[PDB]
């Protein structure tokens, strides 16, 4: 198991545009496309995304390398917030997989507001920042996927995803 393995596991692959959780446009393994309500929006923004004129449908290989590209995002914004990096780099790589997971579904801006949570996890507080990570609209829109995060941050293992 890895990040890799892990978001593939939570977000699933389609080849052509869907809808997420929260109803935007998605394609892939959970690529956001956009937010908007326009489909045509969401066509142009995977168009861009893409680099050729598609009409809703990719390839494996194009998900894959825009899951690439999404996980390094997720990463890179960890690494230039000011909150998250420091959790970040207190952590050991299992739980680090499991920050860029919440980064990967919520955004750098809505994990780094996660404070009171940041702190039980710096502090190696797990069983605590697992009830405080619980108290959210994260837990309570997505509750299996939010679960199995949560173990994860828990107990440092991948129990939760084998
Ligand atoms: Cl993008
Ligand atoms: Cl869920």
């Amino acid at each position: 198991m890895n990040i890799f393995e892990m978001l593939r596991i939570d977000e699933g692959l389609r080849l052509k545009i869907y809808k997420d959780t929260e109803g935007y446009y998605t394609i892939g393994i959970g690529h956001l496309l956009t937010k908007s309500p326009s489909l045509n929006a969401a066509k142009s923004e995977l168009d861009k995304a893409i680099g050729r004129n598609t009409n809703g449908v990719i390839t494996k290989d194009e998900a894959e390398k825009l899951f690439n590209q999404d996980v390094d995002a997720a990463v890179r914004g960890i690494l230039r917030n000011a909150k998250l990096k420091p959790v970040y780099d207190s952590l050991d790589a299992v739980r680090r997989a499991a920050l860029i997971n919440m980064v990967f579904q919520m955004g750098e801006t809505g994990v780094a507001g996660f404070t009171n949570s940041l702190r039980m996890l710096q502090q190696k507080r797990w069983d605590e920042a697992a009830v405080n990570l619980a108290k959210s609209r994260w837990y309570n829109q997505t509750p299996n996927r939010a679960k199995r995060v949560i173990t994860t941050f828990r107990t440092g293992t991948w129990d939760a995803y084998k």
